[PDB]
């Protein structure tokens, strides 16, 4: 009856309503794992307020907020039901959501897991491919929480810190692509070009050693292997802001370029995230597939469905947690190597926090 | 007895002696697929002349020239012996070397293939991961040869234009890594960090859509899977020159960064080429492993042996060719998609050259 094993699902989060946008931005801009600003305690609230209207308008364009919490909860519930049956010795299992910049915040979830008196806590990132700016930032929040509160954990921690080639995740993407290919006019299907798209990183981050581009490229290859190379593809990158150099090719410039070169039948595949959110519902579906694509003369542009409530995806999550438990690993071998040019002192503390855990 | 199937092994090549350096550079700078320069017919000989002394000195430091022709010949000979047994319907097989910028030049090889009266010719790039700047440039040379001689081919052409995850290539890399791990002191072996290293590309090339970074990342993941994630790794990129932005992290900076961060036992793995050449014998072995690494206080830095004369690598080559023949394929599905921002008119012509071939 009392939960024994807590699976803490980590993600950045998104504002559920338009009223949550300002505080989302403020927590983001206060976070030094992402950015160091001059006079940051002053500029953070200011830039949050400055950007609120633009960002609320994007969310209003997709129906008034992000659905991430809904999807995460449905996935969490399907995962736990499977885990109680796969793993009766670590049952009952209970999921907790720990979002970095909206409620329930990472720190609020840890407080609850400790209150619930769990024996074991698993920090399970919902980003299959690791970036120090996504999963690294969620794992640092766990280390900082105990550091700030000045007490040690009362539960045994470990982390599933990446899973870019999990076989059932791969199957979920391949399945979604095959379904969407069937939605193109039959006479176009062979002609379709696949653009896998993932959020970009600034080159300053790529060049310091961030593991993300190599892992996202691995996911793309395993998906194309599963599909037997039925269509040609490129991996391209979305969401660049600001005037600094980021990893390209850009998704928008790639859609326009393909159109200008006669490839007017394009299937977009979000490959680095597992539910709908602003990047899919606003950036890909509206900004590129409605506005940009209409202006460049595209014939058909479609997007693979996000994994969202697919029961095969819940089965992937539970398979990941079960295999983790059975292996007794505390973290990947990759978490034990920080970036070769890391300049953030917290990363090594975070690494040690996980590699040193009792058990 | 008359040869029936020719396998054209494509590679950029390297100067075999110090005297060949100038004409190597001059052919390279006269190649539009690789670069456009102002007043290129004047500037190419001038830049070749300017760089000759520094490049001759690099080759002198490694014994007086590139061994690429030796290794390519040994691999070609072993591949042909296997193919005559594996594929008697297409035997006898004959290999031909087509180097882009040294003799025997691509154009000289095609001449000899035509004279030999082969039934078919296979353009087999020796770069497992495709870049428009490597394999694309060599395939463009085949299209341009016929275009410039004003005659259609007299043999059926097809291409093996990439093979970044062929299982025996992956085995050869994993085998070389395990052998080199065995040469560290035993007490350091689990502490070893692996840096997979590949020639970089400028960001202008990456951002136009070059398929290379994603393919090299795929090779890395399949090698680490075969090794069961026994050590941690990063993929990083060598050989940047000039002042423009290129894809990082840089290999040199990453070795020094790792050293400064207490990771002093490092295994370098050249992952994008299959024999020794100036990148391994000069840049990694001298510039980085002798000079840089001594300066930064490294404890052990070693390099996986290049594939070179490994018989399992001849077996991979022959298996590639054999599968290619049995499949009847003219080229990969990926060759049918040019880069989304390609601005070189020859790419489409080369693509069509192969996709339109009779059979
Ligand atoms: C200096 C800097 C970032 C630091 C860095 O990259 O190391 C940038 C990032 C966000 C910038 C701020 C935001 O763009 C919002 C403001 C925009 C105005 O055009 C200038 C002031 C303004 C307040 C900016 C000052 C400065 O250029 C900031 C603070
Ligand atoms: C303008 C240009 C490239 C153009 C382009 O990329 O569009 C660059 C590439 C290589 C350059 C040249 C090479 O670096 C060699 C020469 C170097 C000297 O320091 C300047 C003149 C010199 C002759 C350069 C002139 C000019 O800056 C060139 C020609
Ligand atoms: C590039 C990067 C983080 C920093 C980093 O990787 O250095 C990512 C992580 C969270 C991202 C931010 C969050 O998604 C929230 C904002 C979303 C807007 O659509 C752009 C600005 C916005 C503020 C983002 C800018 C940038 O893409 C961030 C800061
Ligand atoms: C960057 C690039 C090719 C062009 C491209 O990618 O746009 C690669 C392909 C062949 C490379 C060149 C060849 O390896 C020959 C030269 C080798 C020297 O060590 C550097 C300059 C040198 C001239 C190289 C510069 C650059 O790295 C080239 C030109
Ligand atoms: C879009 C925006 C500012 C808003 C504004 O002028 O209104 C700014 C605020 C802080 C910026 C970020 C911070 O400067 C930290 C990162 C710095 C990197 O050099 C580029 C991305 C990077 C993640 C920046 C991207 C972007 O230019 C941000 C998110
Ligand atoms: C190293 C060198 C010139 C030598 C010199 O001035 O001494 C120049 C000559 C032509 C240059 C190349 C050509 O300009 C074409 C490419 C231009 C890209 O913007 C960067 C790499 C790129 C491949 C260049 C790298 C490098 O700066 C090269 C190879
Ligand atoms: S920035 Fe990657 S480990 Fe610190
Ligand atoms: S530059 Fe890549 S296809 Fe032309």
């Amino acid at each position: 009856r009392k939960p024994k094993t807590g699976i803490l699902m980590l993600n950045m989060g998104g504002p559920e309503t338009l009223g949550d946008v300002h505080d989302f931005l403020l927590r983001l801009f206060l976070d030094r794992d992402l950015m160091t600003l001059p006079i940051q305690n002053k500029l953070a609230p200011f830039i949050a307020k400055r950007l609120t209207p633009k960002i609320q308008e994007q969310y209003r364009r997709i129906g008034g907020g992000s659905p991430i919490k809904i999807w995460t909860s449905k996935q969490g519930e399907g995962m736990v039901k499977l885990l109680d049956e796969l793993s009766p010795n670590t049952a009952p299992h209970k999921y907790y959501i720990g979002f970095r910049y909206v409620h329930p915040l990472t720190e609020e979830a840890i407080e609850e897991m400790e209150r619930d008196g769990l024996e074991r806590a698993i920090a399970f990132t919902q980003y299959p491919q690791y970036s120090c700016s996504t999963t690294g930032s969620s794992l640092n929040a766990i280390y900082r929480y105990y550091n700030q509160v000045g007490r040690k954990p009362t539960m045994k921690w470990s982390t599933i810190d990446r899973w870019p080639t999990h076989h059932l995740l791969i199957q979920c993407f391949a399945d979604a692509i095959l379904k969407e290919l069937d939605h193109f006019p039959l006479e176009k299907r062979s002609e379709v070009v696949i653009l896998f798209s993932a959020h970009s990183l600034p080159m300053s981050v790529v060049n310091r050693g961030d593991p993300y581009p190599q892992e996202v490229s691995a996911t793309v290859q395993k998906v194309m292997e599963r599909l037997e190379y039925c269509n040609p593809y490129r991996l391209v990158w979305q969401s660049k802001v600001g005037p600094m150099p980021w990893l390209g090719p850009q998704t928008d410039e790639s859609i326009k370029g393909l159109c200008e070169r006669g490839r007017k039948n394009i299937l977009l595949v979000p490959i680095a995230f597992t539910s709908d959110h602003i990047e899919t519902l606003y950036e890909l579906d509206i900004e590129y597939s409605q506005v940009l694509a209409k202006e460049c003369g595209v014939e058909n542009i479609r997007r693979a469905e996000s994994l969202n409530g697919n029961p095969l995806f819940s089965k992937a999550l539970a398979d990941l947690v079960h295999s983790h438990i059975q292996s007794n690993e505390l973290c990947s071998k990759q978490l034990t190597l920080s970036c070769p040019l890391c300049v953030n002192p917290v990363c090594r503390e975070t690494k040690s926090f996980f590699t040193s855990q009792q058990l």
